[PDB]
């Protein structure tokens, strides 16, 4: 069970490997049977083959650039949350994506739930 | 009456600005009657509209704490939403600053039934 400043880590890494689109690095901080509602209020995607199909999708040939844009908040039971903004182009104009994330880490250090709210309110192109 | 997310931008950021007056009684008129809190998460939570209101007489009641948005509120579309915001105050005989994060969900009436607040140490700030 990760201690605070190790789910700080922890989270900044996964922006990282996000921003440079190692999907199979992404899927591998999930834990085999993690849930994942993005965006939440969607129903949850279950296990790693559907997340791993989920992000091959998503993450696919996008050429997307994610970057924290404030710092990690994080609690003594595992938990953390952080806000971070995701960048595109593919159509010839900036577009800027504003998303939370709040993730619950297992005994292993591994993703057991993410939820990441964010709706079209948050697009700015 | 399930607030759309961009309802839910506007109540949140009306939120933090009672906090940072320091209408205490405006706050725990958005909460619904036995709605839950839990500040910090991962620490027991509080039901109804009593210890809310005896929370945060302890908290925001005594000190001048100041508090800002520091980023745009996310909204899903299911009456929730999430938020980044710094508190200033005086901790342990010291200026410092929190960086917290707020998640709350709405109900039928756009009263929070569910707040969650994400902060440790590690969020702690000098000066």
């Amino acid at each position: 069970l990760p201690t605070a400043q190790e789910v700080q880590g922890l989270m900044a890494r996964y922006i990282e490997l996000v921003d440079v689109g190692d999907i199979e690095a992404i899927v591998q901080m999930y834990a085999d049977d993690a849930t994942v509602e993005d965006p939440f209020g969607q129903p949850p995607i279950h296990g790693r083959e559907q997340i791993a199909a989920f992000f091959r999708q998503g993450l696919g040939g996008g050429k997307v650039r994610a970057c924290l844009t404030g710092p990690v908040r994080a609690s003594h039971n595992g938990c953390g949350a952080m806000p971070f903004r995701v960048e595109m182009v593919w159509n010839g104009q900036p577009c800027a994506l504003d998303v939370i994330l709040v993730m619950r880490f297992d005994e292993h250090g591994r993703i057991q739930t993410m939820q990441a709210y964010w709706s079209e309110v948050n697009l700015s192109v």
